[PDB]
């Protein structure tokens, strides 16, 4: 069956390149964590893109955190030559890029497209 | 107050910025939606897919429509004019009537996703 995607960010705020002045990297499953660990004392939200499949999220294509202004701080992305990540690789890859951004004072909530994935995975 | 949007799309990201270009031009602004397609494009199998936004499990406004052959190549497309003021559910119905009938006249055959059937249906 093909898929369609859901997701929380306009085309411009998923292909905008970014860069880290304080860069802090992790691979966990088969996903990349990233983090401008740089960034202190903002408010963040993580938005998502998903692939939705008789009306139920299925892979993430996309995640991205951006601050109240508008500029991206962290992202979680899928490694192409890597085998498909899991609902928990995904899962584990929000807490860790969550906890990174607490440590530095960030306030962060996610969507509630990021909040369905977690609770049903 | 107001909603926050999701977005619906049929097609990849790579898919909404592929760049492309038509061997025979042929465009139209209508309503606040630039339409465009090869005119050059014939005797081909051609769906179209569209990314819309969403609130409420409803889709609301087009963000971008495109045409591809089977093969893959993109020979059409629908999107907004941001210095325009919004388009409206008939602009969108016309507009895409308007790249069928235009790429019907070059003996092609068109068909659309099950998301452009729905957003069409509903408005």
């Amino acid at each position: 069956p093909a898929s369609r995607y859901l997701t929380d960010m306009t085309l411009e705020e998923m292909s905008r390149d970014w860069f880290m002045l304080m860069p802090k990297q992790k691979v966990a499953g088969s996903l990349c964590i990233k983090m401008d660990q740089a960034i202190m004392d903002k408010t963040i939200i993580l938005k998502a893109n998903f692939s939705v499949i008789f009306d139920r999220l299925e892979t993430l294509i996309l995640l991205r955190a951006f601050t109240e202004e508008g500029a991206i701080v962290g992202e979680i992305s899928p490694l192409p030559s890597l085998p498909g990540h899991t609902g928990e690789d995904v899962k584990n890859a929000i807490g860790v890029l969550i906890g990174g951004l607490e440590a530095n004072d960030n306030t962060v909530r996610v969507t509630e497209t990021i909040q369905r994935f977690a609770w049903r995975n």
